[PDB]
């Protein structure tokens, strides 16, 4: 029996208290599909979201937090053919979308005006029982555990979909900026997934990480001068490709910098008051290209869940309650970002 | 037959004043080739030669100006396998490559370390007899009007591989800035043979060339505060891809403003002091993709002089002798709005 | 005698034609005055307020817009030192102000976080009675045209503290951009009226309007190819100031491009995703400094009005009805010329 | 002890190999003092003269560079009536000037059309003996050590007159962008001196060296995500003014973006292939001024030397070998600083 009631945290408010406290249970849509989500993943944005720096409007209305969600189909709508029930289904950034539009046509569905996003528009994975689209939930296979899956929802097929924008070939050099971090060391295990030649930027004691995951270079800013000159003479020229994924503004425009000739250099995060100038004489000479990664389509989400279920992409984690996830959104602020940190529902 | 002293223009060194003094003829390279310019065009690359400005070094030795130039082979060197004496042939950006380097075998040869720049590393067009690499050189075919081939050869050419790096499918918007000039004039005519749906963005009424040069939408900057708005509204969201002929940073920084999500901007020109600041928020969620485009390639090339050939693309010139072509450039250190310039020797 | 309903132009919604339209006359302030207004000026800064396109969010509000009113005071208001019934007064852009601000104990009151704006905070002067601090109200000289001096409650004080912050010495060379809009023709005659030679930039058939205010020579971006160096040769080298009336960003740049060495380019328009940039070698090397002109002080307001009194300055006007003024809105968002235009509130 | 052979450092080719050559002693012109230079300083310009990048040109081709020489007058001409042999001389960047162009009645000579500028188009500092204007040479106390003072004749007055343009008071906060280099340093320290609160911006906590110098706050790229935020946090709206060392174009913007209302962002440098662009919109409602600082006056040099003088500026200094200047020389074409250069003339 579907229960009435679940545990939720709420934020009525941008800036408002976060609350541990008992919703109601979500009944689905026509479309949707009911998922107790046994473990929530959770990224920065969330931070953002709550605090409204978007441009974009959060539903506040009561909003439940959360765009990264592993449960389990324990209820189907009417018109939703595919899915059945105790299949494993995954809460993503992109909650629906209209399907009829020029974006929705494409390849890239969360361009969508009329988009729904977990987390911002919808209540998201933060809860026990979420309702989210079957046509644009994740299908994660059984035999997998959950907990694991959860960072893969945002972190993995975002890291993932920057290496596609790169359209780098096997044995080209790709450049890591923030490598350090839980997206940097997705980043560079993906990376080696797809046969690529690591470099990693990042301050700090990220050089002995960077090898620990098997990144071939590292680099720190603390101790390198010219980030530019050492980066190009441990590539012969430039990487083939740089992803950004440090959101400082320095390391953008050194990126756009030290990229190869012909190299493509992709800015991932969504960050606020950050731009990337660049030399137009450069730009054309060298003819690099900046491109924007937001977030992945559904084959690409396929893709980077199947490189976490063949196993060459292993993130570890620390499981959290969801009372505890107040604390953890104080760490956001205080940039205490742990690894990748999971939240179980249940606890 | 060949002659032995050839009118041309060099200098010594940085910062001296040409003449038109006929010098010794360039021997051939073994692979190059020897080429009697009937008709060659003048770009602003060939202004920035002089100064040494640009970073790259430059032949400060005695160096003939010139890039763009459509003649007659006269000559080969030892090594040539396509070529054949009396064809029409033209000399572009790239004299001459590595042709073994990455960047080089990839298929972009103006990117290798070894690069051979016509009038920067090698005699230019400026000259009656230039000596070109066969393998980067032009080939045109006979019955085609050398005075009109001038300017396929680096405007055409430019604007061609512009609107390739967009990356654009048929029916899409596209909107060109600076599009009364004329790599605007082209750009527009080159669009409309791709069947894209033109929006221009030029000040004054350069507006009725355009439009009557198969634009749909002509945008005006003296007439609108915000270009943005208006192209925004006038494309239903941005066009698609931008390209970006205008030097002046405002347009670039227009052009990434006005782009539709999922959008390409494209750089075109070689700007000295030029900057595109974009945020990256909205880059992020427009997924847009900031591109600079160089020099076309060989394929390029014959894609874009076989527009030509065609009759898709029609270019306004002007006939000037190289004996009578400081005028015209220094007008131009002035940036003087001159009709295609082409050189007749005679 | 003072109604108790009203005919003004409300848009209680961004983005409405306002209805001429009968609205209850506002309650007199504790320190403010009630000034019944006469005519009164629009700028097109009354459009943006209604496009709902500046950052700054406007009154959501019903507000009746203005900025510039001229009129007789029939009400005095408690708090107040020195006015009398029967005074002629200005309503301008700065409606009120903190006065104990950082900045306003500086002298420059409209940067103050307490501002209240006419036209935009406060209901401004297309009312039949409106409402306006007392310290901050114009101090119109008795037995001097109302119609003649609402324009310069806006365009007068703008101009003339854009020509103070150019900062020119008496002989020095004045650019000026636009120079055949409102603001450019009050700009060349208050420019001619410091001593200033005035060289003016605009489109079309205005040259001989400008020559006519006073400019020495003209220069048209329709006739001239190349304005920065037409102009450079028009005055040795440049002209020592330049002020940036029309929000066009083309003659913004070429202000900076064609400002003589130590010159200062004045910005004073109010424009919408317009920038300027400048080439930091020739900036600092010509040692140019561009500086943005806001609103006057009230000793620039006075100064101003005294041009207009002693006959300096003359405004050429046309009177219309509050009527048909929605015609002129629409032709402001037409990017079109209509000529100064003034109102008289009986009609 | 006047031979007729030096020892200088010359390249007859922009681009040349610079060469430890002995040259004959220039002869005095009767307007001209004759220095044994016995230190020279090295900043980039001087390597911006060897490759011939600035729209300048270094017309002297066989030229000695050098803008910054501390050493004993040897020699004057018959016009030097105020100079005395044994009296301590500073080759500054400006060498000569007309004395009679508008610029120069101004108090600006260094923007005079018939501009000698050391290093450039005379003789600079990199030779034994030098030859320098009786009339824009520095006077330079005797007493004080040379080695030190050489530095402050291109830093010292460079950062002492932009902290002069912003035209700031005793108390109000500046900011200076790229605090932890050379010219950082100096400005830090000039602006303790002149009663300023500094705030520092560059990169890495190995700035201390920054809270060393006087600096009250400091903010590093690093750490932060947005440094103009928090940089309006800690100075309560912005600082008064900005002093932008650092050429990079990112920061240049950035300090036009948290500058306060009514602030002055000074540029300094001489860059190449740097702009800074700036919103309109907020220029003119903030009323912010960009101006651009080159070089000082004769009375902007002087009030420098006094702080050196009494102690408040001191500037560290790696001394170094005139022959081994080419060392100094081929590490500027590659990459910045590791401190300030001083080279004994004698070895
Ligand atoms: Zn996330
Ligand atoms: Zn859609
Ligand atoms: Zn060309
Ligand atoms: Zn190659
Ligand atoms: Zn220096
Ligand atoms: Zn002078």
């Amino acid at each position: 029996p579907i229960p009435s009631t679940q545990k939720a945290a709420v934020f009525h408010k941008f800036g408002q208290r976060y609350q541990f406290e008992k919703i109601s249970v979500p009944e689905i849509g026509d479309d949707d599909i009911l998922v107790k989500v046994i473990y929530s993943g959770v990224c920065h944005t969330d931070i953002h979201v709550w605090l409204g720096d978007f441009p974009m409007e959060a539903k506040e209305l009561p909003i439940v937090g959360g765009h990264e969600g592993a449960g389990v189909v324990v209820k189907v709508g009417q018109n939703v053919k595919d899915f059945k029930i105790g299949d494993r289904a995954g809460i993503k950034w992109v909650n629906s979308s209209c399907t009829t539009c020029e974006h929705c046509k494409k390849g890239n569905e969360p361009n969508c005006g009329d988009v729904v996003l977990s987390g911002f528009h919808r209540d998201g994975s933060f809860q026990q029982y979420a309702v989210v689209n079957g046509n644009e939930a994740v299908k994660i296979v059984d035999g997998i555990d959950l907990v694991e899956v959860s960072p893969i929802l945002c972190a993995g097929v975002t890291v993932y979909k920057a290496l596609k924008d790169c359209n780098i070939q096997a044995g080209d050099t790709v450049a890591i900026t923030g490598a350090g971090g839980g997206l940097g060391s997705l980043c560079i295990q993906y990376a080696k997934a797809m046969g690529l030649r690591v470099l990693a930027v990042d301050a700090g004691e990220k050089q002995m990480h960077c090898r620990h995951l098997g990144a071939d270079m590292f680099i720190n800013p603390f101790d390198s001068p010219n980030l530019v000159s050492d980066i190009q003479m441990m590539t012969q020229g430039g990487p083939h490709g740089v992803i950004n994924l440090a959101t400082a503004v320095k390391p953008m425009e050194d990126a756009t910098h030290y990229v190869r000739t012909k190299g493509t250099v992709v800015l991932v995060a969504l960050p606020k008051d950050a731009k990337v100038p660049v030399d137009v004489f450069s730009t054309v000479t060298r003819s690099v290209t900046v491109k924007g990664s937001y977030v992945g389509s559904r084959q690409d989400t396929d893709d980077a869940l199947k490189f976490l279920q063949r196993g060459q992409i292993k993130i570890p984690i620390k499981v959290l309650p969801l009372e505890s996830l107040t604390e953890v959104f104080d760490n956001m602020i205080n940039h205490q970002v742990t690894g990748r940190v999971v939240l179980d529902l249940w606890k």
